[PDB]
């Protein structure tokens, strides 16, 4: 698996100039408290801020995107695992469409995602997984040293 700090210096090359990102984090999650730090540590080592808005139960999700989008101004969705509650296909439904209506990129765990309008993923050297037509509305670049590495996947 690619690691969290691992994607955020692959975010930081495909989306130039970043400066803030938004991770919705299921506080339930058993590695909640291993992931916590590393974000903290990716954020410090990219220079891009990284601001976890944790959900406890599904009704908490709208409302931290909210926070997230409104009040920190992220310009950027990053979710890392789907083990619960990002695994509820109504939450993820909920992040892709409203992170694109903000017009913003989702950076997500699985190709899943993908085929639902999510921009990036990842997998194992490093391959990327893009979502072309989508990545390209959200502003994503493939900068060329990664284009040889690089699987575009259809939506």
């Amino acid at each position: 698996e690619v690691t969290p700090i691992q994607q955020l210096f692959l975010i930081k090359e495909l989306k130039p100039g970043i400066a803030r990102i938004g991770v919705i984090w299921d506080k339930n999650a058993a590695n909640r408290d291993e992931v916590l730090p590393q974000l903290q540590r990716a954020s410090a080592a990219t220079g891009i801020k990284v601001v976890v808005a944790e959900v406890a139960s599904l009704q908490e999700v709208a409302p931290q995107f909210r926070t997230l989008l409104r009040d920190h101004q992220v310009e950027a969705l990053w979710v890392l695992e789907e083990s619960g509650l990002l695994g509820q296909a109504a939450a993820r439904s909920f992040l892709i469409k409203n992170a694109t209506q903000a017009g913003m990129p989702v950076f997500a765990p699985s190709e899943t995602w993908l085929k639902e309008g999510a921009c990036v993923t990842w997998r194992k050297g490093i391959r990327l997984v893009v979502n072309k037509a989508v990545a390209e509305a959200m502003g994503i670049t493939i900068p060329a040293k990664y284009q040889d590495r690089t699987a575009f996947l259809a939506m």
